[PDB]
């Protein structure tokens, strides 16, 4: 047996075998937008991903991931709360079954129909690996997407699903920008917090975009057709991928506007 999404594996079963699941900043979290409190020592966040080098889209079982070249200093993510630089080294997404859930974190307890989750490391720790070990190595830039207008830069995402539709498969997925899935605004919500999946390590800066994006109908309805299983096995549409919101405890969520 592996962690997932099931009833016999989802996230109220996630602590037995990774303890941390019950840590003190886990990941996501509801956040309630009164209670954020603007800070104005946050730094303008600049997201730099214009060298971006894609390389290959991977189901992995849980979500896809986008997988991106970080031997070499092309996409980062730095300024708002970070310290340093972060190398982007893959982008996946989690959505629901339904429009009306999807998304890991929820603004004032609304859940969006999925989000978008772009994942860097600190480059101060030489390697992702390293990275997880530390308190500040990884950011991960959340966006939320929602279901209207079709979101042209996602296409070409959406169009390579048939070629892994199951657990294993992966496809050559090179010069893929970014950029093209980004909102207009980079107002933001930060706190410290954790991988949502696990191992659930404790060691991320979230930064979580205010505005959503949007997706169409028929965008997010090619995510639902993906499979959780793998080859010659019987089908489990790839949906309610997200771990529900988790307790704030000791923390703040600080807003990069007023
Ligand atoms: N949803 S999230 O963005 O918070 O996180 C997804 C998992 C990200 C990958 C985590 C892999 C952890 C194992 O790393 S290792 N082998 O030790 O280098
Ligand atoms: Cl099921
Ligand atoms: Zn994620």
């Amino acid at each position: 047996h592996h962690w997932g999404y099931g009833k016999h594996n989802g996230p109220e079963h996630w602590h037995k075998d990774f303890p941390i699941a019950k840590g003190e900043r886990q990941s996501p979290v509801d956040i309630d937008t009164h209670t954020a409190k603007y800070d104005p020592s946050l730094k303008p966040l600049s997201v730099s991903y214009d060298q971006a080098t894609s390389l290959r889209i991977l189901n992995n079982g849980h979500a896809f991931n986008v997988e991106f070249d970080d031997s070499q200093d092309k996409a980062v993510l730095k300024g708002g709360p970070l310290d340093g630089t972060y190398r982007l080294i893959q982008f996946h997404f989690h959505w629901g079954s339904l429009d009306g859930q999807g998304s890991e974190h929820t603004v004032d307890k609304k859940k969006y129909a999925a989000e978008l989750h772009l994942v860097h490391w600190n480059t101060k720790y030489g390697d992702f690996g390293k990275a997880v070990q530390q308190p500040d190595g990884l950011a991960v830039l959340g966006i939320f997407l929602k279901v209207g207008s079709a979101k042209p830069g996602l296409q070409k995402v959406v169009d390579v699903l048939d070629s892994i539709k199951t657990k294993g498969k992966s496809a050559d997925f090179t010069n893929f920008d970014p950029r093209g899935l980004l909102p207009e605004s980079l107002d933001y919500w930060t706190y410290p917090g954790s991988l949502t999946t696990p191992p659930l390590l404790e060691c991320v800066t979230w930064i979580v975009l205010k505005e959503p994006i949007s997706v169409s109908s028929e965008q997010v309805l090619k995510f639902r057709k993906l499979n959780f299983n793998g080859e010659g096995e019987p089908e489990e549409l790839m949906v309610d991928n997200w771990r529900p919101a988790q307790p704030l405890k000791n923390r703040q969520i600080k807003a990069s506007f007023k």
